[PDB]
């Protein structure tokens, strides 16, 4: 599913992630449109042999089983298969995870370096929240 903006933000407020240790929504949105275009079947392969997932871009390295990541962890105990459904509740789920590791949103690379220090709520501007 390719999810508009405004209804992006929604799900991702309904899901519990405004202000989700202290990230405002419009971080999250910001970071999903740079993650993933907005995509929950969005999948990119790292030189390492992971591969990121879904509308976050949840990288298999650490937090969900894909079965060809040797070495790997699966922290937030699930088939990295479940990060790319139309609904975003395991997304969220583990996103709340990874951002309470210890860097914070600083864990989402596009998130550094194209939404931290910008103006993130214009992301939820104009939309019904
Ligand atoms: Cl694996
Ligand atoms: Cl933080
Ligand atoms: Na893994």
């Amino acid at each position: 599913k390719v999810f508009g903006r405004c209804e992006l933000a929604a799900a991702m407020k309904r899901h519990g992630l405004d202000n989700y240790r202290g990230y405002s929504l419009g971080n999250w949105v910001c970071a999903a449109k740079f993650e993933s275009n907005f995509n929950t079947q969005a999948t990119n392969r790292n030189t390492d042999g992971s591969t990121d997932y879904g509308i976050l871009q949840i990288n298999s390295r650490w937090w969900c089983n894909d079965g060809r990541t040797p070495g790997s962890r699966n922290l937030c105990n699930i088939p990295c298969s479940a990060l790319l459904s139309s609904d975003i509740t395991a997304s969220v789920n583990c996103a709340k995870k990874i951002v309470s590791d210890g860097n914070g949103m600083n864990a989402w690379v596009a998130w550094r370096n194209r939404c931290k220090g910008t103006d993130v709520q214009a992301w939820i501007r104009g939309c019904r929240l």
